[PDB]
């Protein structure tokens, strides 16, 4: 209930809003519907308009007026922006050329630069160059700041997930603003874009950064603008804030904007009539740099021009209807449009089984523009399957399409040509990233990065402790010209064994059959001092991974490769291998093909057997040091060790195999050398971390043998690439995967075909961080560099997308 019976009067624009039923004066009473009776009257002014004009030089103040253009102005902080222009000869700030802010030059009492974050809904990243000749104030911006070429997204690219990881640094999954639209099965509660619902705190988690702010003493204004309030009233009330005395005055401001993205749904990203919306926001800026430049702020504040997402070319035409696909189409709920969730329609149905329904869904037609997937099957580097709020069946949608139940739901609601929620790595996703402030650097382009790693900058930028997030602390580091944040390597929980030769052949009992009866002095003791590191500083560059957690495991040495050999999984932890640009391809040789040798380093307790593997009907196995790249035939053997042997299922060992074979010699070739690291993953829980033992959900039959979810590699290699791998001086390039390990390829719907048709292809969209495989590990990699170590954390937040430019 509301008594809108009270009066505004004084209150206008409230930094502490009041409780039910007494009336609000603040910028988000209107979206509520409890603004006292006066507040259009008082606090929505607009006589007279948005500017002042040469005969309004020096009139009488005239409290109806929008804005004013009176001598005392300036001291009340309520001038037109361009009152200074017009009434005392001064230039607008896009005019001025710039001047490198080395320090903050703030008026007295101001203890911290203020930051003003400006965010533009649905600005993709390329209207920064194919806009630049219709916004002169956002380019010099660009230009004199600090400024990345694009920023991603996180998915789903929808609105609410994206201001919301903006606020928190948190992914959808963790902050649990999953969609646009959610249905929450603990609350039995559904939250939409249109009413009420979404007002209830339980729906958003983390502490986003107008909290932080506040529980460390450092007072925000208020961040969200009902849709109603003109823009230029949204500029007028933050300046008038910037003029309040010290201690009311707050240090951090949101100006949020609907365009570009209204005007990009109804006409596409480069529709004709999108150069209007794009003049007007360049004003809107325009008009926030002439009203900070009149209070003496135009030095002072560091401000952020910031997307949440871009847009692409969407029509109603291109729309897949699960009609086509299902004979069961009214037994199921679908989130519909760029991305697809399916739940049961009701839960007392026990036909409705997913699995079938999936079956129904994949490689159906030729061109299918949607692929269905279990949520834990989705892209690693997604991070989007830990949450209640985030069903079992997901479709991703192909750019430029959408997905529907039936044909009714398009046409009773073409409407749109432009949408987004598409795949976070797609090129028209994309979004723009701008500082410009004392606190940020001058003139300098930054490579690009994602919107989960800001929350930690502008906690930087206000001297504040972020909560715990999803950011790298650091990896932003050269973006700023100081408060820059100084972490320390996490410490080595575990620390490793290093055994010698302890057993003897007849101790083992692996029901293999190897062929390795062949036979010296000279390559005796050469064999020998392999075992003990002589080519370590040519297979391992970086340093030994870090274990940050408890357990025991074992160093490994050998002519070609090193492991960290984990005695409680059976298997590497970590392989790492350098493979030069000169290296041989030779093949597998048939005395060896079902050949697997015990290793006398390691107890027949702590090792895997071939028997487990022979009785397993779906479980094969694999090697995670390649035996098609070793060195020479004695080091060869070390390939067959029953300590390199890992299990595989027979339709992932084609993938495996073909990177192995092919794409690794290939990367070598193009990169001038690569060190290869590769090892399992366990995340049964899909939660993105590291699992425990207790937390395995499969083993190979009849053993303690645990099965990997997924495969992971990461390539390294030198920047310059005139320079070898193995004699960088100085920074790295690097790629990375996190393969499922899946017993089928049903994902790829040309597996019939070669390996050369599908596989790279499947890897391209399984590309990951080396941050996302540090979380599933539970290890820390390039300990040992000579780089700084922000650099070694931008280093392991990169991409590599393979999009175009
Ligand atoms: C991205 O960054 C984030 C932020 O750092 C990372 O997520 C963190 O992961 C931590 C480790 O898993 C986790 O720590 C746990 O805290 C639990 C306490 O929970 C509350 O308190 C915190 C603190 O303020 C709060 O953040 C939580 O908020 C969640 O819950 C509600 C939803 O119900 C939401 O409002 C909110 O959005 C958020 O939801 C998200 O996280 C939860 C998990 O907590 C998910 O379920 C949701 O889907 C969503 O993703 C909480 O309100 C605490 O219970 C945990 O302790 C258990 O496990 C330990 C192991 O140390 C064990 O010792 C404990 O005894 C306990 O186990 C007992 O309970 C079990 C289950 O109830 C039971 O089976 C056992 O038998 C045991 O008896 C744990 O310490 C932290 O909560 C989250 N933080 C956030 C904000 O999500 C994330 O990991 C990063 N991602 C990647 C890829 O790196
Ligand atoms: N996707 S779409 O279907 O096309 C689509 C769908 C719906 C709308 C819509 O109605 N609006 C009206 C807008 C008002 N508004 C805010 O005031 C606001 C600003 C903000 O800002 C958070 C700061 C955090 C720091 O970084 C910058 C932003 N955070 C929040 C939320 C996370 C807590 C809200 C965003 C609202 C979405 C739309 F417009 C487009
Ligand atoms: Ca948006
Ligand atoms: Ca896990
Ligand atoms: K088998
Ligand atoms: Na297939």
């Amino acid at each position: 209930w509301t008594a809108t019976s009270g009066s505004c009067k004084g209150r206008c624009f409230e930094l502490q809003e009041v409780g039910p039923p007494d009336c609000r004066c603040d910028n988000l009473c209107k979206s509520y519907s409890s603004c006292c009776h006066d507040f259009d009257e008082l606090c929505l002014k607009t006589a007279r308009g948005w500017e002042c004009t040469k005969d309004r030089c020096g009139e009488v103040r005239n409290e109806e007026n929008a804005c004013h253009c009176s001598e005392d102005c300036l001291s009340r902080g309520d001038c037109c922006t361009n009152y200074q222009v017009v009434c005392k000869g001064e230039s607008h700030w896009v005019d001025d050329d710039c001047e490198e802010i080395k320090v903050p030059e703030c008026p007295a009492g101001f203890v911290r630069p203020p930051l003003i974050i400006f965010s533009v809904d649905g600005f993709r990243a390329s209207y920064m160059k194919k806009g630049s000749k219709v916004m002169p104030n956002i380019e010099k911006l660009r230009s004199c700041g600090t400024h990345a070429p694009y920023m991603r997204p996180v998915y789903p690219t929808k609105t609410f997930p994206n201001l919301y990881t903006l606020a928190t640094g948190l992914y959808p999954e963790s902050h649990g603003i999953v969609g646009n639209s959610m249905y929450d099965p603990v609350f039995d509660a559904s939250f939409h874009l249109r009413g009420r619902e979404k007002f209830n705190h339980r729906w958003w988690g983390g502490q986003p950064l107008w909290i932080t702010a506040t529980k460390q003493g450092v007072r925000a204004g208020t961040f969200f603008w009902s849709v109603s309030i003109p823009h230029e009233r949204r500029i007028l009330t933050i300046l008038q804030w910037l003029s309040l005395p010290d201690n009311e005055r707050p240090s951090v401001y949101a100006f949020y904007s609907e365009q570009p993205d209204f005007s990009g749904h109804k006409y596409g990203p480069f529709g004709p009539e999108m150069t209007n919306p794009l003049r007007e926001i360049d004003k809107t800026v325009g008009q926030l740099m002439d009203g900070l430049k009149q209070l003496r702020l135009h030095r002072c504040v560091n401000v952020i021009f910031v997307g949440d997402h871009g847009m692409e070319d969407v029509t109603c035409d291109r729309t897949e209807f699960l009609s086509n696909y299902l004979t069961n189409v009214d037994d199921i709920t679908l989130v519909p449009g760029t991305l697809g969730r399916i739940r049961a329609k009701s839960i007392n149905n026990s036909k409705y089984d997913p699995k079938t329904i999936i079956a129904a869904l994949t490689c159906k037609k030729p061109d299918q523009h949607f692929k269905p997937y279990m949520k834990q099957h989705l892209p690693k580097r997604l991070h989007y399957a830990n949450n209640r709020r985030i069903e079992d069946i997901h479709l991703l949608v192909d750019r430029r399409w959408h997905v529907a139940r039936k044909p009714l739901d398009v046409y009773k609601k073409c409407f749109f040509q432009g949408d987004h929620g598409f795949d976070n790595k797609v090129n028209s996703m994309q979004t723009v990233f701008v500082g410009y402030g004392p606190t940020f650097k001058y003139r300098t382009k930054v490579p690009p990065f994602e919107n989960i790693e800001l929350y930690n900058v502008m906690c930087d930028l206000l001297g504040l402790k972020p909560a715990p997030n999803n950011g790298t602390h650091g990896s932003l580091n050269h973006l700023l010209r100081t408060n820059t944040f100084r972490p320390t390597m996490p410490d080595e929980v575990s620390r490793p064994n290093y055994p010698g030769i302890m057993y003897l052949q007849s101790e083992f009992d692996l029901g293999c059959t190897c062929d390795d009866k062949v036979e010296n002095k000279l390559e005796e003791l050469n064999k020998r001092l392999h075992t003990k590191g002589s080519t370590k500083e040519r297979h391992l560059l970086y340093g030994r991974p870090a274990v940050l957690y408890r357990t025991s495991y074992d160093i490994l040495y050998h002519t070609d490769f090193e492991s960290g050999y984990s005695e409680i999984f059976l298997m590497p932890l970590w392989t790492s291998y350098t493979i030069s640009k000169q290296a041989e391809v030779s093949s597998i040789p048939e005395h060896l093909t079902n050949c697997v040798r015990p290793d006398v380093r390691v107890s027949p307790g702590f090792s895997q057997n071939c028997l487990a593997y022979k009785n397993d009907k779906q479980m094969s196995y694999g090697f995670l040091f390649p035996p098609y790249l070793s060195s020479s035939p004695e080091a060869k053997y070390d390939a067959f060790l029953v300590t390199n042997m890992v299990p595989m299922y027979p339709a992932f060992k084609r993938v495996w195999a073909y990177f192995q074979r092919v794409l690794v010699k290939k990367y070598a070739s193009e990169r001038n050398g690569v060190n290869v690291i590769s090892g399992p993953i366990f995340d049964y829980n899909y939660d993105g971390l590291r699992d425990t033992e207790d937390e395995i959900k499969q083993y190979v039959e009849g053993s303690s043998i645990p099965v990997p979810t997924h495969y992971y590699s990461i390539i390294t290699s030198c920047l310059d690439f005139t320079q070898p791998a193995d004699k960088c001086d100085g920074p790295l390039s690097v790629s990375s995967f996190i393969l499922p390990h899946r017993p089928d390829n049903d994902e790829s719907c040309n597996s019939s075909e070669d390996e050369s048709k599908w596989v790279e292809e499947l890897m391209k969209m399984h590309t990951a961080r080396v941050r996302d495989i540090e979380h599933l590990t539970g290890l820390d990699f390039y300990r040992k560099t000579s780089r700084s170590y922000s650099e070694i954390l931008t280093l392991k937040t990169y991409l590599h997308t393979y999009e175009s430019e």
